[PDB]
C-alpha cells in the first residue's frame, strides 16, 4: 500500500559530458512537476534544467560529477529521494 520510492534504471546513452542530454527512465518518478520539488544528477544540482514529462521520463542535463558512481537521485513530495541501480558515465568536455 505505502507509495514505493521512485525507482531508477534505465539511460538511452551511456557515455557523454555532463551538459549530454539524457532520457531518465524508471517508476514512480513523481505522479506531477511540482511532487519535482528535488532533483539532483552526480550530486550535482539540475532541477532548473530538469523537466516534468511523466511517472518515469525526466529531461535533464547530468550534473557535474561530485560523488564517485554517478546515481540519478530524484526527490518526491509524495516519496523521497529516488535510488538508480544503473550510473551515468561522464565524459571530460571537448576541447
Amino acid at each position: 500500500h505505502m507509495r514505493q520510492p521512485p525507482l531508477v534504471t534505465g539511460i538511452s546513452p551511456n557515455e557523454g559530458i555532463p551538459w549530454t542530454k539524457v532520457t531518465i527512465r524508471g517508476e514512480n518518478l513523481g505522479t506531477g512537476p511540482t511532487d519535482l520539488i528535488g532533483l539532483t544528477i552526480c550530486g550535482h544540482n539540475c532541477l532548473l534544467t530538469a523537466e516534468w514529462m511523466s511517472a518515469s521520463k525526466i529531461v535533464c542535463r547530468v550534473g557535474q560529477a561530485k560523488n564517485d558512481k554517478g546515481d540519478i537521485i530524484v526527490t518526491t513530495k509524495s516519496g523521497g529521494k529516488g535510488t538508480s541501480t544503473v550510473s551515468f558515465k561522464l565524459l571530460k568536455p571537448e576541447k
